[PDB]
Parts: C-alpha cells; structure tokens; sequence
C-alpha cells in the first residue's frame, strides 16, 4: 500500500545551484521520503544532458521519453510506474520542496481516495481585469483562493484515466489536479510553504538559491 | 498639475534593513520621484518610534494621527494633502519599490481621470476551494488575474469621496482601488515588478533584504 512512484515531467531544469542541477535538487527532495521507491523522469528525445547526470545510473530512477505537452510526459511516466498504487507528480524546476510539506502531502493516501496537492493560500488582494484591457473589472475574493504547487499526489490509475479522458475530449488542462477536476473530482488542498517556487525566469534562479541556502 | 502628494498609512514597518527602517526605505522610494512634493505619514497615536527617525524633521514630510482601519488612516492623510490634484497611496511595509514602476504609474495622470495601481500578473495556477473545507471546487482562470500592489495613484478628491462613501455604506474595502470599484469606477492596471513585496511575516524581512540588496 505505502509504496509510491514519482513522475517528473522534464521534457531551466539544467541550471545549477551549488554544483547540483535544479533537476537533481528536485528529484533528491522526492527520494528523501522513504515511501518514494521510484522516480520516473520523462525527458525530451535528443536531451543529451540528463545522461551525463548521476541520476542516470541511480537504481531508483527510470528515464523515459516525454511528449509535446505536460500531460503527455506525465502519461509516459505513468507507463513505467510499475504497480504503484499512488503516484507523486512533481515539477522538474521546483528545487525548494521541503520534507515536512512532502510528508503531509503523502498522508493523503490514508484519508483520501482522490488525492490532493500542495498549495499556498493567496495573500495579496486580487483583481480581475476587464476582457481585452488593463482596467480593473472587480476584486476577486482571495478567501478560499489558493496557489497550486507541486507535488500533486493521486491514485495512479485514476490519474491515468482522468488525464487520458481530459486530453481525448480536448479539455483545457493546466496541472494534474485540473484533469481530476474535469472528470468531476475535487482533490484536497494541503497547505505548503510559499518558498516552493518554480524556476522559470532568469531572476528565479537567484531567488531559489536564496530559499535553498 | 504635475504636483503629487503621497500618503502612507503607517498606523514590521520599524524593522530595519541596512541601518535604515522599512518605513524609511518605503518613503525614500516615493521621494525619489521629482513629482512627489509631499509625503503624509499617518501614525498611530502613542507611536513613539517615528519621532526618533530622520523623517520626522524632513521638510517634505508631514505626520498625522492615523485611525483604526486602513481607510481611516488614508482619509486622515488626505486632510493634510494640501491642494494636490493627485495622490499616491503606498504601503509602509513595501520597501522594494523601484523607480521605473513608480514612473510608469505616475504617467496615468496624463492619460486617465480615474487613476490606477501597480500590479503583477498571476503566474501560478489558481484553485478555488469549496466553501468550508480544503477541497478544490475548481480552477480559477489566471488569465486577466492580477496581484494588486502599491502605490495606488488616484485623483485626490475622487479618492476621498469614494473611500468616504464606501465606509459610510459599510462596504467591504481592501485596497484603495476597491473603494473606487465600489463606486462604479475601474482603475487602470500598470504592470510592476513582482519583487515589490510587503513585509508582513518574519521571513519577509530576509527576502526584502535580498531583493533590495
Ligand atoms: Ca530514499
Ligand atoms: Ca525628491
């Protein structure tokens, strides 16, 4: 029951922070938890950097070719997830994940049949702009509004089916949770640290390093 | 026309970053722009720290007693705003404001009669929780969704009237923009840097220092 397989769609992740790549910081955070028995990393075909990393020969790491879209790479990862009952999907560019948040997320397998994700409550006042221009239409109630983060933890086959159906029906998919939502599910929100950022822009690297060390 | 009076409701701001208090970093960012001819700082009665700051004897700074609510302190500030046609309201705890953002915000007085605010576009996927629990109701479209920041720049008397009416009618007020919104106005959104954070929690101080220096 407690066995978990992680999937990291990695098809910025190769930038480094302390002689270790962001991807490695990311993957090592997952492998720190005892329940994570395997990590499947989906990389783009032609990606010649991964093979030169220590992760390439790790006994608990399996590499597979990813796809064009995020959901595509996650589905590819799920195919090498063995018989794992629960899957943990985590961003390749989120190296600041903390063990306490991860542990609280994994607890969901004992109290939920849908799974859930790490999220941070909205602090700032939010505004909805008017369609087509930079004018404020109205203020969006921030109460009950959350920033979706990762990992996202769900039963393996359910995640597979939801993302498979969402794609077939051409649904607008953002994160893994949105695939469950599209199929009528309502994943749990597990509060996590706001410093769990995704390195996407140049400045993000320096900030990630600040958070990490 | 171009004369602007700033109001800072300061009734964390006294924590320091480099031998200078957050309030000072904040106020000095406003005074850096030539158009800001005056800064009215509203402090709580009994606040004995302000008087011991250099801001207390600055020729362009006026101090007044603030109130119980934010809108209350801003209204008090507006009373000492002289005949300024446009007012710039800025958080006492936002020391990372940059001159380029400020300058672009002030340009609104030449192209708008309602004013506007500094804001950062939402990046993360947002989730709306179900009423009463930590379960995801659905994903909130982040397109056209913005993080409201400060300064907030509006015609002086209009701001006064909108906040005066909003309060009298017991409306739910968050920022100054929300007061204009309540009265049927739609302030402009001027994109600003996301590093313009408000120091509210212990960790925010270290982060602010990182952004500043
Ligand atoms: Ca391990
Ligand atoms: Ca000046």
């Amino acid at each position: 029951h407690l066995d978990v397989c992680a999937v990291v769609p990695a098809a910025k992740q190769y930038l480094s922070i302390g002689n270790q790549t962001i991807l490695e910081h990311s993957v090592h955070a997952l492998l720190a938890h005892p329940r994570v028995k395997r990590v499947v990393i989906a990389i783009s075909p032609g990606d010649s950097r991964f093979a030169q990393l220590p992760l390439a020969n790790h006994p608990q790491i399996t590499v597979v070719d990813g796809g064009d879209e995020r959901a595509d790479s996650v589905l590819a990862g799920l195919k090498a997830a063995g018989d794992a009952q629960w899957v943990l999907v985590h961003d390749a560019a989120r190296p600041c994940l903390h063990q306490d948040d991860l542990a609280r997320l994994l607890a969901l397998s004992e109290t939920s049949r849908t799974g859930g994700i790490l999220a941070a409550p909205v602090r700032d006042t939010m505004k909805r702009a008017e369609p087509g221009k930079n004018a404020i239409a109205h203020t969006v109630d921030r109460n009950g509004l959350w920033h979706a983060l990762t990992p996202q933890f769900f039963p393996r086959e359910l995640l597979h089916d939801c993302l498979t159906r969402a794609l077939n029906e051409g649904a607008t998919i953002t994160d893994e949770a949105s695939a469950l939502e599209y199929c009528g599910f309502h994943p749990q929100l597990v509060e996590g640290r706001a410093d769990n950022i995704k390195v996407t822009r140049p400045e993000d690297l320096a900030l990630a390093e600040f958070y990490l060390t």
